[PDB]
DNA sequence: CCGACCGCGCATCAGC
DNA sequence: GCTGATGCGC
DNA sequence: GTCGG
């Protein structure tokens, strides 16, 4: 919040960017700037003092001094005017509906919540689920909530299958006070790096919670991940909890620690680290962290007994899950 | 300059 | 049916 | 939009 005003800026811009100008590379230099001076430990004085942090060049340095100045910045206030903007970044707030598909609505006369409900035939399922959730996915959830939705996913898993593993991960295994929704990684011994050996191991698990009542939707579903809405239960006479988004991902027990460092993120904060991993010669994803060979391919997957050694593979010293919020 | 910008699961489409 | 490209998301 | 080679 000590530079709240410009990072909140920057955001809107690197939104525009996404949604409106389906400029990917934009929204990521946008948002990069954005962690960087939210990091910061002091209240910026301009343009030129935020031009030294990596990440803020010259034209965010202007804007910020723009902003500064005048409290507000005339490229934001334009695009706040422009209908077509400001629909088609209305819509994409809607799970499902992504830059394209916010366009073309746009293009057909749906731009409102209004338009969207009238035109539910012109939805697909997962559009559909987040229309119908479009308030509550807009609500974050309270720690507090996310413990009570932890402890009912982990009995739930142990009933099925007690070597069931279910760590809750994103911004709770972070510390967060508050989450947008909940991350589940999963293992099981009968699913590894080397094998299969019994099929619907994700399967069973979702239909165990769907089977209490607490995954009530399905955006969607495969092998190792699902994608979907659960509710925690009300008591009697108290109104319903609302309905959150939920993942869960089932990753080979032998590539725990890859699978975990990769769900705790933050997003960004996995971007500058594998990004980092490539300039140090190393490549990471959620299964492994294999060097990069002299003709760039990936080689063989390095051994890893904790997210530590990812960290030293690339000359990093280790961040604890509380200091990977970027 | 100017090229790189993390890596991948699922749903859906077009082409065969 | 399949493979691959694209959208959307984590 | 920013950066490093
Ligand atoms: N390499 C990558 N990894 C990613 C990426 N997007 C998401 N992720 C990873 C890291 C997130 O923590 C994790 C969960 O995804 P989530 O969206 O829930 O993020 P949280 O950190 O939990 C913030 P909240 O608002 O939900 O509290 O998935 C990505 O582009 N690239
Ligand atoms: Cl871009
Ligand atoms: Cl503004
Ligand atoms: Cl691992
Ligand atoms: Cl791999
Ligand atoms: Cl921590
Ligand atoms: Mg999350
Ligand atoms: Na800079
Ligand atoms: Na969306
Ligand atoms: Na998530």
């Amino acid at each position: 919040t000590l530079n709240g005003g410009i990072t909140d800026m920057l955001t809107e811009l690197a939104n525009f960017e996404k949604n409106v100008s389906q400029a990917i590379h934009k929204y990521n230099a946008y948002r990069k700037a954005a962690s960087v001076i939210a990091k910061y430990p002091h209240k910026i004085k301009s343009g030129a003092e935020a031009k030294k942090l990596p990440g803020v060049g010259t034209k965010i340095a202007e804007k910020i001094d723009e902003f500064l100045a005048t409290g507000k910045l005339r490229k934001l206030e334009k695009i706040r005017q422009d209908d077509t903007s400001s629909s088609i970044n209305f819509l994409t707030r809607v799970s499902g509906i992504g830059p394209s598909a916010a366009r073309k609505f746009v293009d057909e006369g749906i731009k409102t919540l209004e338009d969207l409900r009238k035109n539910e035939d012109k939805l697909n399922h997962h559009q559909r689920i987040g229309l119908k959730y479009f308030g509550d996915f807009e609500k974050r959830i309270p720690r507090e909530e996310m413990l009570q939705m932890q402890d009912i996913v982990l009995n739930e898993v142990k009933k099925v299958d007690s070597e069931y593993i279910a760590t809750v991960c994103g911004s709770f295994r972070r510390g967060a006070e508050s989450s947008g929704d909940m991350d589940v990684l999963l293992t099981h011994p009968s699913f590894t790096s080397e094998s299969t050996k019994q099929p619907k191991l994700l399967h069973q698990v979702v239909e165990q919670l769907q089977k209490v009542h607490f995954i009530t939707d399905t955006l969607s579903k495969g092998e190792t991940k699902f994608m979907g809405v659960c509710q925690l239960p009300s008591k009697n006479d108290e109104k319903e909890y609302p309905h959150r988004r939920i993942d869960i991902r089932l990753i080979p027990k032998d590539q725990y620690y890859c699978g975990v460092l990769y769900f705790t993120g933050s997003d960004i904060f996995n971007k500058n680290m594998r990004a980092h991993a490539l300039e140090k010669g190393f490549t990471i994803n959620e299964y492994t962290i294999r060097p990069l060979g002299v003709t760039g391919v990936a080689g063989e997957p390095l051994p890893v007994d904790s997210e530590k050694d990812i960290f030293d593979y690339i000359q990093w010293k280790y961040r604890e899950p509380k200091d990977r919020s970027e």
